[PDB]
């Protein structure tokens, strides 16, 4: 098997979670991410994805294997990918700022990826309906063409039609809190219905555009990488100081006043108020997201 042809080259990312590592696999650099035993339902999970269905998509994070391995005498579970050497978006919008072009570029294809996966696919090539549940600058990468491609199906609930059937998986993991819908955080969203799911992608995307607008350039000016709520909660924020900025305050980022003097800032800003309805109901769709990226 594959993970016994790798050779680890050094540590890129830690969590809870695990690692997730650069290594060499013929001759090529390789992600791979070893799972804590604390997380091991992530592993099954994002292995059940890749394996039984179709999810080849220029973006989302590409598939290898996922491996069974011992290391130091004891079973590691380990899921590799292509590597994608600009590092995360989170990483990559701190290290550089965003012409109009490149930044249409990153929020188009998290549309695209992110429309994907929401639609159910039919016939011998398809897939079922996919939600992700923890969408965040953190689980996109940016590719070397500008785009970027969706990675992390650890927390992925799916739904298909014929049988209309709501698969949710068996992981007690639980998403980034910074990132948790106000649903979420006040524990009244419907878990037995797929289009629940689907709203909480688009509240964190909203979240994602608001993180990456920031760094284009408009008038000459930016406004510094920040994290979503990074003005009203802690470093690592817990699940009450959410519910309280989020649900009970009903805080939503600012729009910087440069924004609305440019158009395709304006646009963002519009898209990403309509992520951000506390009325799940009201939220745009990914795909409609991506129809109006497209027209700008
Ligand atoms: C976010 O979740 C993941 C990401 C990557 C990943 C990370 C980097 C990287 C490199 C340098 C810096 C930096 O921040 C990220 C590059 N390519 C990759 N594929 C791999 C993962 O499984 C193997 C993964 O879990 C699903």
């Amino acid at each position: 098997t594959v993970a016994r042809d790798i050779t680890l080259l050094e540590c890129v990312g830690k969590g809870r979670y695990g690692e997730v590592w650069r290594g060499s696999w013929q001759g090529e650099n390789v992600a791979v991410k070893i799972f804590s035993s604390r997380d091991e339902k992530s592993w099954f999970r994002e292995t059940e994805l890749y394996n039984t269905v179709m999810l080849r998509h220029e973006n989302i994070l590409g598939f290898i294997a996922s491996d069974m391995t011992s290391r130091h005498s004891s079973t590691q579970l380990w899921l590799i990918t292509h590597y994608h050497e600009m590092g995360s978006l989170y990483d990559y919008l701190q290290l550089t700022t965003l012409d109009t072009v490149s930044c249409l570029r990153i929020v188009l294809s998290i549309a695209s990826g992110l429309a994907h996966l929401h639609i159910e696919i039919f016939g011998t090539q398809g897939k079922p309906a996919i939600a992700h549940r923890d969408l965040k600058s953190k689980n996109i990468l940016v590719k070397k063409n500008g785009q970027c491609c969706i990675a992390d199906l650890g927390l992925a609930v799916m739904h298909s039609q014929s049988t209309n059937q709501l698969d949710v998986g068996n992981n007690p993991r639980v998403g980034t809190k910074r990132y948790m819908a106000p649903e979420v955080l006040d524990e009244t969203i419907q878990v037995d219905c797929f289009d629940s799911y689907k709203r909480v992608d688009i509240w964190a995307f909203g979240l994602v555009l608001w993180e990456v607008a920031r760094r284009m350039v408009s008038n000459g000016i930016v406004e510094d990488y920040k994290p979503p709520f990074y003005d009203v909660v802690p470093n690592d924020p817990s699940f009450e100081d959410m519910r309280k900025v989020v649900c009970v305050d009903q805080q939503r980022p600012n729009i910087p006043n440069r924004w609305f003097s440019d158009p395709t800032l304006t646009s963002l800003a519009k898209l990403m108020k309509e992520c951000w309805y506390q009325n799940p109901s009201a939220r745009l769709t990914a795909l409609r997201i991506k129809k109006t990226l497209t027209k700008i």
